[PDB]
């Protein structure tokens, strides 16, 4: 059958420096054992390379939130989103010095997708950068998406919930998420087996603590198709 598995703060914990985000030996183990017997997907909004070098296993993706999809192998781009490679470029090359303008500012360039995060950064300045970059978002016509400690400037209409939905149809899956994104897509998806990771209200079918309970789940599932040849 289907599963579909969010990445940050569901398979790994989210951590200050989000580069630094590559599975270890475990995670590799558990994954690598799980897409043997189910076709499994990661679902983020992450980009297609990062999730390549981040986990290096046979296994399909819908990244950016659903405008690319990595299948087979295959970069497979969704509702013509690359259409947006231009401006993607043009908007890391015109903002890419705000690092200077305020230190601590870390921007991660991404082919459909440029990152601001501002964990490092100090308080006062963050509402001048919010309308810098909300500014940009209108020049370029983007989108912007707001997370924690995260500024976002995106394909417009990216939605978890629709990608999975086009994928899975009607067919039995597992979706499993941490934030108010999955939240969406368990909404979009409400007949599928929904696991919510991590803290806060939610309407999953079932809830984990963390990406360790959440490993261990799909640790278990492993172990019930063992048996179940
Ligand atoms: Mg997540
Ligand atoms: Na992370
Ligand atoms: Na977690």
């Amino acid at each position: 059958s289907l599963i579909f598995l969010d990445y940050d703060g569901t398979l790994v914990p989210i951590i200050m420096n989000p580069e630094e985000s590559y599975a270890d030996a475990g995670l590799l183990s558990l994954i690598s054992d799980l897409k043997e017997r189910f076709d499994t997907y990661i679902v983020t909004g992450r980009s297609p390379e990062e999730i390549s070098r981040f986990l290096p296993l046979d296994i399909n993706m819908i990244c950016y939130h659903g405008a690319c999809s990595k299948i087979n192998g295959q970069i497979v781009y969704n509702n013509g989103s690359d259409r947006f490679l231009g401006v993607f470029d043009r908007i890391y090359e015109d903002t890419r010095s705000w690092v200077s303008d305020f230190p601590g500012l870390r921007i991660y360039r991404k082919n459909l997708a440029v990152l601001y995060h501002l964990g490092l950064m100090g308080a006062d300045m963050k509402p001048k950068l919010r309308s810098r970059i909300e500014e940009i978002a209108r020049i370029f016509g983007v989108e912007t998406y707001y997370g924690k400690m995260i500024i976002e400037l995106r394909v417009p209409g990216v939605n978890k919930g629709s990608a999975i939905r086009s994928v899975r149809g009607e067919r039995p899956a597992i979706i499993a998420g941490d934030d108010a994104t999955d939240e969406a897509a368990f909404e979009a998806n409400d007949d599928a087996l929904t696991i919510k990771v991590g803290e806060g209200e939610t309407h999953a079918k079932f809830h984990v603590a963390d990406y360790i309970e959440m490993r261990k789940i799909l640790k278990f599932i492993e172990m019930l198709g063992v048996q179940k040849k």
